[PDB]
């Protein structure tokens, strides 16, 4: 299974995007993560307000890897992988 | 045996472009992928109402795994490969 | 050694510029590439007609693999690798 | 864990930015980066004037090394891991 | 020891930065670079007039490989390391 997150820059403060909609609930949780549709969007999310590198170290706590980052207009994007 | 997806930000919906025109059919199948035409282009393309991570969960199951993530322009572009 | 290819967006179509001046005449004949000048163009290029992928596949069965994935400007482009 | 430094155009010289409020502290003073909150910001940042290579050098001899690489905006973002 | 070299597009021809002033001159001189000051910059700067696949296949020869690539405005980056 793959996980996209994200940050807007800069990247040394949060929020850090964690997830859509179908997210695994219990992976949100353990994360401090949190539910809520910002207006203008038509989708829910899950955020929490720390900064990227907390957040990564955290998903190594729960067996994931970075496998690649990229940026796409401002935003710093994320894929991590699990087996 | 490669396979580029995108999908424009944000990345957590859809859809999510899965295939040129040459694609294999039988894989576009198994991810639910429909043809179509966009006004001003002269090539066809597969696309799925999933977002990304979906995607990708799908088709690690396929055996595909990602190689490398970027952004070009508004859209993030995932390679992945089979053995 | 290593190989660069690349293309504009969108991702689904040719052509895929596949080579400079200096390229291997022997992979360039492979893979049915031609050689020419982009008027202003006071070098040469080597491309291919088909989309991305196709050339992955291609060079694929010669042993090259991708280690990386970038964009630039509306250009995306691989890095292959072979021992 | 993971640390993320990041560095304007040109790549060749400073200055880095090592680290956010919440970096480790002994690592900080290993690099000997400093701290500062730069006007438009509202949050402290690590760095030091040394060029990105100079760093990633120095971040080797502790355990760190690089998993990924991207730009965005006209930053360069480096994500380097540690067992 | 990691390195990073870049180009402008179009990544067909040269030249492409090998080094800051910093680098380690011996290996400039393998790649055959030569120093130079561009006007409008306090710093100075190793290139060489091959275009980025040629020094990358120079560079493998002597112990370095590609671990990533990406663009930053019309700047193609590589970030290469040795054991
Ligand atoms: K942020
Ligand atoms: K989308
Ligand atoms: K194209
Ligand atoms: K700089
Ligand atoms: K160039």
């Amino acid at each position: 299974p793959y996980l996209l997150i994200s940050t807007q820059i800069r990247m040394e403060v949060g929020p850090t995007m964690v997830g859509d909609e179908h997210s695994d609930p219990e992976l949100m949780q353990q994360l401090g993560a949190s539910k809520r549709r910002v207006l203008g969007n038509n989708f829910y999310e899950y955020y929490v307000n720390d900064p990227p590198r907390i957040v990564l170290d955290k998903l190594e706590c729960r067996g994931f890897r970075v496998l690649s980052m990229t940026g796409v207009g401002q935003t710093l994007v994320w894929c991590l992988h699990k087996e």
